[PDB]
Order: structure tokens, then sequence, then C-alpha cells
DNA sequence: TTCACATATGTGAAA
DNA sequence: TTCACATATGTGAAA
């Protein structure tokens, strides 16, 4: 839980939490507050569950796409940065982190996936997805593979799914339209079918996850991987001479990644809103602080306009942004979570053979906008059925008490119902078939 | 799924999977068989789910406590090492992987928790738990804590619960009595009370999981932790000058850690049982084999006598075996996962204040002893209720078709039953109160 | 041991 | 939307 005068932080385990830890301790020196950094599991999941009850973090670092469902659930404090401060960060970043006309988080870094490749094994990386099967057959003879990446999270497969026209929610007339979902269209189909054919043809494994893919690339057993700027640090410490480049094209179209802005909203229930706002506006959204995080695991193209000038020279970032320009910023709306779960289920079920590609994406397209019943709605149902059983139980209690039927010492209500039926001149068969 | 010609291994994420991989690489070099080592989360829970359908890895590594349940489920191959090979391993480690008279895994190494303390920060570590609150007062004056260890897995707290008399399943007449559980006795209550009192009086934090406790000791913010030999590697790379010593006493009694034998089981569905047996007997369970794993993360006291006589020279292993002597080998019976689930919920509930100690342990006693109904018993129940509903449905089907009851276009069975009641000479109020 | 009503929620109906 | 039987399993009674 939260306690005043302390600072506990939540950020995903693939980010530079230790680098932030370094920043939190210097916040100690200036203002005296102890700041701890914890990298929990499924934090994007645990937060909307625990924050209701007061338990949770002062701050949560996460991509912006989930904050719209959060903010609409009243979990985040509205953000009040000076007009001078907004100018310090790129306007498209503030746009990503704004829901309904209120700024719910601080933009920190812009993230896009890129193709990462081993130059020693592959000095010239492929420009197309279509050439990856042939290239894998070549490298298999040398004891390598062409490409491994996280097939458990749809974030990593969406670029291929979008290339030929697959889309989540079509933005039309100034808004995202949840009636027009494109996870079921011909571009989406072709994208997934190709990914599955790669698996069918033993060029990838359906079980490959984030950890397996990183270890294979970092040890040099795979020539390529798809990942974001956070992964660069571990490749750095490895022995692999790598490059960061544009994603392969599919059917001649670019790979279209979903661009996430790593944001930071504050726990509406925190006793330290401004004692944490010191951190966020005057400590992290600063050049010298972002360096500390970026030094641990790279942040990507940070939203601070002054530090991005230095980082933008890095050819790896230029590539990251080259991919971003070809993709789209994620919507931040509430339906994102249901979209991600539906697409996650569709990829895994098609990758594993559990469902055909058509069946998987068809199921996904209906779930991408499924409404989650409200608490009151669940309580409506719960109470209605409690009433229904209470009425029946009183009927049978009375029948057993005053009926004087010829019943066994112990019997279920069906036997009572049968003895009430015959009394009313019905005959009930053994299996329930009933008639006058 | 397992494939002929390759070996996939599952080992926990805190073990030296990178060292195990190096062993795989030698196997692949002498015999030509590829070996992939993976460390997926919740692997001890994922294996029994996938292996029941013939999926899962070729070899699964875990402490021996979990294998009995795997064997009762027919998920493991029987280990058939020649007598010559069995003799190379300590008899008691073979006992740990014996189930219904058969060997169900290869023992690898003996694991026991120890007290890990920062020599510089805390010379002469405490000999009792009772002096721990006092030692935290002084240490908090220097801005440090006394003790942080994983509070989310009961493994780490069990030594204190068992100290004054808590036990899991009582051994009697040559077998563990699954009905005689000792998680509720006075000794267990005294141990969990002392632990909760540490949190109440602010000497410990209830949310502390493995990574928080590890980062704290390694960074130098706590004078002690409780952990196994796998964690020394990470401590070594840190600045900290650490010692490994006997766990403190509780109420003048030694702490009694549950002793684990890290074990390798062979999936019953693997078409590579001979290859797996060759890899385990002639590559892993060799001096060179265990050394490469051990160098990655220390294994503890290995079961192979030849390499153990070298590892025993290490004072950290002597301590670890000093704690082991005070504890007990874990049972391997299938009921062990139900005992761990119960105690896990108990410690977390008491640590958090969601339950009293007495209430949390009472519920854990009942859960740990709970007789798990068999599939057939589950099926009997399912079928019985299915039959009961079906008979009811027919009775109401017939009543609606032939009743002419003056019922609305659509109405629930309760209303049909009401109509029947009045036809038979009853009155039924709205609320179900029924009398003749 | 078997058994039966209780349980919140699921599937899908009727608007 | 609200509604209602179905769902496997829970709780606990009666041997
Ligand atoms: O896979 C669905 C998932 O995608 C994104 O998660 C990213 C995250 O944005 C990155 O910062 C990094 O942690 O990798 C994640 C994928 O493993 C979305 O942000 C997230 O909401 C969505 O569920
Ligand atoms: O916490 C319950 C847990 O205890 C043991 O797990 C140990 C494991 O033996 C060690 O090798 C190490 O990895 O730490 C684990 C605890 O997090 C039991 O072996 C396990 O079955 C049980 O659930």
């Amino acid at each position: 839980k939260i306690e005043e005068g302390k600072l506990v932080i939540w950020i995903n385990g693939d980010k530079g939490y230790n680098g932030l830890a370094e920043v939190g301790k210097k916040f100690e020196k200036d203002t005296g507050i102890k700041v701890t950094v914890e990298h929990p599991d499924k934090l994007e999941e645990k937060f909307p569950q625990v924050a209701a009850t007061g338990d949770g973090p002062d701050i949560i670092f996460w991509a912006h796409d989930r904050f719209g469902g959060y903010a609409q659930s009243g979990l985040l404090a509205e953000i009040t940065p000076a007009a001078a401060f907004q100018d310090k960060l790129y306007p498209f970043t503030w746009d990503a982190v704004r829901y309904n006309g209120k700024l719910i988080a601080y933009p920190i870094a812009v993230e896009a996936l890129s193709l990462i490749y081993n130059k020693d094994l592959l000095p010239n990386p492929p420009k197309t997805w279509e050439e990856i099967p042939a290239l894998d057959k070549e490298l298999k003879a040398k004891g390598k593979s062409a490409l491994m990446f996280n097939l458990q999270e749809p974030y990593f497969t969406w670029p291929l799914i979008a290339a030929d026209g697959g889309y989540a929610f079509k933005y039309a007339a100034g808004k995202y339209d949840i009636k027009d979902v494109g996870v079921d269209n011909a571009g989406a189909k072709a994208g997934l079918t190709f990914l599955v054919d790669l698996i069918k043809n033993k060029h990838m494994n359906a079980d490959t996850d984030y950890s397996i893919a990183e270890a294979a690339f970092n040890k040099g057993e795979t020539a390529m991987t798809i990942n974001g700027p956070w992964a660069w640090s571990n490749i750095d410490t490895s022995a692999v001479n790598y490059g960061v480049t544009v994603l392969p094209t599919f059917k001649g179209q670019p790979s279209k990644p979903f661009v996430g802005v790593l944001s930071a909203g504050i726990n509406a229930a925190s006793p330290n809103k401004e004692l944490a706002k010191e951190f966020l506006e005057n400590y992290l959204l600063t050049d010298e602080g972002l360096e500390a995080v970026n030094k641990d695991k790279p942040l990507g193209a940070v939203a601070l306009k002054s530090y991005e000038e230095e980082l933008a020279k890095d050819p790896r970032i230029a590539a990251t942004m080259e991919n971003a320009q070809k993709g789209e910023i994620m919507p931040n709306i509430p339906q994102m979570s249901a979209f991600w779960y539906a697409v996650r289920t569709a990829v895994i079920n098609a990758a594993s053979g559990r469902q055909t590609v058509d069946a998987a994406l068809a199921a996904a397209q209906t779930n991408a906008a499924r409404r989650k019943p409200s608490w009151r709605e669940r309580e409506n149902n719960r109470r209605r059925e409690r009433r229904r059983r209470a009425v029946a139980a009183k009927i049978y209690t009375g029948l057993r008490a005053q009926g004087d039927y010829n019943l066994p010492k112990h019997c279920d209500n069906n036997e009572v119902l049968k003895a009430l039926c015959v009394e009313a001149g019905w005959v009930v068969e053994e299996d329930g078939t009933t008639y006058r």
C-alpha cells in the first residue's frame, strides 16, 4: 500500500528500473524521500484490480494505450503541467496521453518495433517477409535460424497483421469507431496465414516467447529478431554485432507497428500526488534523468525535446523512428484491452493449430469490442437468481411440511414435484415425461 | 511437443540454465542431437497440464517434492539406471526420487536455505530470531534494514513455522499420513505469529517478493537475507562481502528448512528417453557436467559423490548442509502441491492482515488435508446433477404443453410450479410461502 | 462414502 | 436491456 513521505514505483521488467532506481535515490538527496522501484508481473493487469481498494503504486510506467480504460475507471489523477511545460515535449506525445480532453499521464518515450539483425551471420538483412523462408533454409544448414521473436504477445505480430490492411479500430469522423474493426479482413487474414505458414514449414516455433527469442538472438543462434529499444542493452553486453533496421515488407507494403508512448499517470489514491510530481516534471522529464534510465535500458525516442536532440543522432533511434513513421500511434480507448486479448487469443490459437486462421480471426473480430458487464449488472444477475431460488425453496419447504405425500425419508425436490404432479392428476414418468 | 532427434529441457529461472545449455552443446557435439534449455514461469504447474496430453518438454527439472504427483499422473518415465550408476550418487538422494518403489527422476543436487548476511554491515550475525527486532532498531538508525526475504513463497517461511513444531505431514509406520497435518499446531502458530509481529512492528514488509529481497541485500540495504545456493552467484558479482551461516533459532530451537533435491524427470511421452537418459547419466551427472551448471549458479550439495567431495570443501556448502541436517527432506507424495498451496495462502493472508494467524492456519490445515476427489467422482457428481436437471426440465416441458395454466407468453418454472400448486389445492404467495 | 441444494456466472433468448 | 435455465463444483448433511 501507499504511505506518505515515501515513493514506490511500478514499471515493466523490460525497462531500466535500476536506472530509475539511480534517479529515485537522487530525489532522496534533494527532498529526503525514499524511492523504491519494483518491476512486478502483469502490472498493467494488477493495477486496475488493486488501485480500487487503495492498494497500488504512486506511479505506474506503461504504454499509453491502456490508460484510456484506466482513466475512464477513475484510477488516475488528472495532470496539470504549466503551458510552458507542455511546450517542452512534442505535441503528438501529449496527444497520445490525452483522453476526453484531460492529460492522464506524462509522455516519457516513444517506442516502435524494429528488425534487429546479426551482421556476422547476415551482413545484408532481408527487405521482405517473403524471402525469410528461403533464408531460413540456408541458415538451418549452418546450424542457425533466420528469425525468432515473441509469438506470445500480439504486439510483436501486429506489424505483419497490419501490413496488407489489417486494422484494429478505423479512425473516422474525428474518433475511433468500435463498429468498424479490421482484425477479420483480407489483409489481416493474409498476414496471419503467412505467420502460420512459417510455423507449419518449421521456420518458427509456435511456443517461442520473449525469453526464448532474446536468448537465441543474443547467443547468436538466430540471425534476426523483432524487438524494441529496451532490448538493445542486453545485445550490447552480448558478443553479437547487430544492426537495427526497417521491418520487412509484406506483399510490398511496410510493416505497420503499433507505436506506444511510454507514459506515467499517477495513482488517484496516492497521498503523494505532488511529492511525486516533483519526480515526474522536475526529475524524470529532464535530460539528466532520462539519461539515467536510458543508460540502463534504452528508452527509445524520449518525449523531452531537448534530450531527444542528442539521442536522435544515434542511428538505432533513427531506425526506430523510421519504423514508427510507417506505423500508427495506438488508440488509448477502453476497448484496447479487449482488442489485445482477442488478438492475443487469435494468434496463439492459429499458431498452435487449435484454430484455423479464419476461425481464429473471426472469433477475434467479435471479441475486440465485447462489452464487459458492469458491477451493478453482475449484481443484478446475482440477486435475481438468489430471489428465484429463495422462492422455489420456500415452495418445496411448504410442500414437504404440509403435503403429507408418501415420500422417502430423504428425497430431492424432484420427488416432491412428482408427488405434487400426481396430486394435480398428472402422471410423471421415470425420466420426467409428464402428462395429464 | 517433443520431437524425435532433439532434446528440450525445462529448468527454473533461478538455476544455471546457461550452464545447462553449455552441457547440451557438448552433447550436440559428441552425438549430433540438438539441446534447447528453457526456463518458463510456473513450469512446475505447466508441466502436469501439458504432459497429460503428451506435450511438454523432454526433461523437467524441479525439486523432488513435485515428482510424486507427476508420477501418480503417469507423466514420467521410470528411471532405469544400472546398479553401477546408482552407486555414484548418495543413497538418500535416490530415496528422494523414489515413488511407489520406483525411481522417477535423477537426483542432481541437495538444496537447503541458509542465513546470508553482510559481514561488513553486520559482523557476528544474530543467533536467534528473537534478537532480530532489536538488531533492526540499530540498523534502521543507519538507514538500513535487518532482514528481507521472499514472503510470497512459503518455502522461505517454512523454516520458522517448523522451528517450534509445525510440520507438514507426519511420518508414521513407513509412510506419510496424509490425514495428519501439522500446519495448525502450537509450534506453527508461534512461528507465523513471530513473523507477522515483525511486519506489524515494521521490521519487515509483507509485499517483499524474491526480487525485492535480492536487490536489497545485493545493493547493501539489508544486513541479512534467507536464500539458497543458487543466489550466491549474483551476490558474488555484487560489492557485498557476505557469509553463509546457520539459520537463527526460534524459541531456542533450530530453524528447520524443508530440504529439496533438484531433480530431472523424463517426460513419459518423450520419444527420446534413451537420448535423455544418455544426456543425464553420461553428460550432466559427471564432474564436468555439474561444474558447468554450478559455475553459472551454485547447485548446492550435488548428488554425485565425486564432484561433491570437491564442492564440500566450500564453507558455504558446509553451512548449507548444516542447515539441511537441521531440516527435513521434503515428501514427494502428490499431496505436496496441495500443502504448498494451502500454506502459501496462509502466510500471505496473515502477513497482509487479511486473516488472523489462527484463522489462516486453521483454513490451511483443512486445505492441506483435503481429500481431492477423483476424476470419476467429479464425473459422477456432474452426471447426477445433469440427470436431476433433465428430469425437472421434462416435468416442466410437459406441464407447459398440457397445462393450460393461464400463464403469460413467457414465464419461469417458478410460475409454472405456482400454477401447479393452486391446481392441487395450494396457495403460493409471491415470496414462495406455501400452505394448503 | 453418496447425495442435493447453493453458488455466481455462462450461454443465449426475448425483447 | 432484462431474463432464466445450464454449468461444474462448493458446502455440508446423512449415513
Ligand atoms: O502484446 C499486447 C501488448 O502490447 C503492448 O505491450 C508492449 C509494451 O507497449 C512495450 O513497452 C513492451 O513492454 O512490450 C510490450 C509487449 O510485450 C501494449 O502496450 C500492451 O497494452 C498490449 O497488451
Ligand atoms: O514455496 C513453495 C515451493 O517450495 C519449493 O520451491 C523452491 C524450490 O525448491 C527451490 O529450488 C527454489 O527455486 O525456490 C523455490 C521456492 O520459490 C518447492 O520445491 C515447491 O514445489 C514449492 O511450491
